[PDB]
């Protein structure tokens, strides 16, 4: 049912990512209608003499050509008939299921016109796959209550390295499920994920506040991320970024509540006897009140803006840490004062803690051995045809990089850019290396799947 392209935009495509650093071109690019044609393809890389690569690609926002093929196929997973949300008795609660290539995006706008539902759990970007980020761990504000989208996830229909077609869970073929979870695209491609969905709230009150001091700026986080594990009044959503003094470093804490037609008259006295419990500086409170689907699309707002101004589509050069939260405190003094201290065309620099206890730990995602640990980001972008601004950015990466390694900050790379063998094995240590070469063994014994991750 699929076709094979040879197109040299559709090549050109495949052959990038958001990155704008690694560029291996694939033979050609496969157009799928449904999972059985990426099964015909991923059988015939297996049966083959040479064994080509094989790759899927969501939506190309991987840093450092995790989605490329070297001299072998893309897939291109975007996109036709859809699953409407099923409400269950025995899960209690309602779900959908969703093709590995659809945006979640679309995902939302389908579940909010079919029942006024939602996921539960995002990326601060919508415009990403649904397969994409099921085989990293998508995280946004809602992961220190809801877990990362992989937690959130009943589910799954994956073609293996062998070109099989598996529908696995937690009660069924547990060890394909599990593994894929996080798994970097290394055991199957994901055809279908049966998402779990809430009723979705109408609109958002989103707050921020600023801090000068990073103790009181991370023991509000730290405070914030612990509520509702008791069940009363809390945020639905805890992010948080650093900003240079102009326009010496302030931290922003960035807090959301969700509201609909109900609980409506008790969103302001909500959010005052929360924000009333904080040590912001007085007078930093800027609120803004927003639908919930204006909300989760605001950076794809100002992704319009910046592609206005051609600074959408510049090297990416983004590195993103899990920093255990009995480190943090060294990781601001030595990185946002020291490293990043005296930048590009600029980017934020996101920071904000989470709950461990909310991440299975039967799946592929690697977190630091701490039930707190934060994301920090490092989004910063290149200059536009400025390829020296690119190199600084990459020379400060490797500075964050050794800062942790030469003060033995436990940090974990979320989206990991290793390359070598040791550097991999050191990422996940020895039980989870070996979990995850078995599973390897097992499911793509050949690794055809997705080679551009450098590990196999
Ligand atoms: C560009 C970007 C990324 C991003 C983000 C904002 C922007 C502007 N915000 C994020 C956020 O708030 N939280 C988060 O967790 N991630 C965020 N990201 C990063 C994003 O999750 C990753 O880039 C991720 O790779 C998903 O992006 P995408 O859908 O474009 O996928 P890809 O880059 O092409 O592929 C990534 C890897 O997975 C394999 N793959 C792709 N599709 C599948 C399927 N269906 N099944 C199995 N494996 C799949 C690729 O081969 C590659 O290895
Ligand atoms: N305010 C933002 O979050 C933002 C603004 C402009 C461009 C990107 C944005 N956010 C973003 O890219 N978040 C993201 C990006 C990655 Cl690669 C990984 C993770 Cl955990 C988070």
């Amino acid at each position: 049912g699929g076709r094979l392209s040879v197109d040299a935009s559709d090549i050109a495509e495949a052959s990038r990512d958001f990155g704008g650093v690694a560029r291996a071109e694939p033979m050609a690019v496969f157009h799928p209608r449904a999972a059985g044609d990426v099964a015909g393809l991923v059988g015939a890389a297996f049966r083959s003499a040479r064994g080509f690569r094989v790759s899927a690609r969501g939506h190309g926002h991987s840093i450092s050509g995790q989605a490329q093929a070297a001299g072998g196929v893309v897939v291109d997973m975007s996109r036709v008939a859809r699953a409407l949300p099923v409400h269950s008795a025995a899960l209690g609660g309602h779900y959908v299921d969703v093709w590995g290539g659809e945006l979640w995006v679309d995902v939302l706008n389908w579940t909010l016109s079919h029942g006024g539902l939602a996921p539960r759990s995002w990326t601060d970007y919508l415009y990403l796959s649904v397969g994409g980020t099921l085989s990293n761990a998508g995280i946004s504000g809602q992961a220190f209550h809801h877990g990362p989208q992989i937690s959130n996830v009943y589910e799954l229909d994956v073609v293996t390295g062998k070109g099989e077609v598996v529908t696995c869970s937690e009660t069924e073929n547990p060890d394909l499920f599990f593994g894929v979870l996080g798994g970097l695209g290394q055991f199957g491609i994901i055809t279908r994920a049966r998402i779990a969905l809430e009723r979705a709230p109408k609109r958002v009150r989103w707050i921020r506040a600023l801090y000068s001091n990073f103790s009181e700026f991370t023991a509000d986080q730290e405070r914030l991320i612990s509520l509702g594990s008791g069940g009363g009044r809390r945020f639905d959503y805890v992010e948080g970024f650093v900003v240079a003094a102009e326009g010496s470093v302030l931290y922003c804490l960035e807090v959301t509540k969700n509201y609909d037609d109900e609980t409506a008259g008790s969103v302001d006295q909500d959010v005052d006897t929360l924000l009333g419990e904080l040590n912001f500086l007085p007078g930093t409170v800027f609120t803004t009140d927003l639908p919930y689907v204006d909300f989760l699309d605001r950076v794809h707002k100002a992704e319009l803006k910046l592609r206005a101004k051609g600074m959408w589509e510049v090297p990416h050069p983004w590195l993103n840490l899990f920093v255990p939260a009995s480190r943090i405190a060294d990781f601001d003094r030595g990185v946002f004062r020291g490293v990043l201290g005296g930048a590009g065309a600029g980017g934020p620099v996101l920071i904000y803690p989470m709950n461990k206890h909310k991440w299975d730990p039967r799946s592929s995602a690697v977190t630091p051995d701490e039930e707190v640990f934060y994301l920090v980001a490092f989004l910063r972008s290149a200059l536009p045809g400025a390829p020296e601004s690119l190199e600084a950015l990459a020379r400060q990466n490797q500075r964050i990089l050794d800062f942790c390694a030469g003060t033995g900050i436990g940090a974990k790379q979320y989206l990991p850019g290793h390359k070598a063998r040791h550097e991999w094995a050191e990422h996940f240590g020895a039980a989870r290396w070996d979990r995850f070469a078995r599973l390897k063994a097992e499911f793509d014994p050949r690794a055809i799947l997705a080679a551009g991750q450098g590990i196999f």
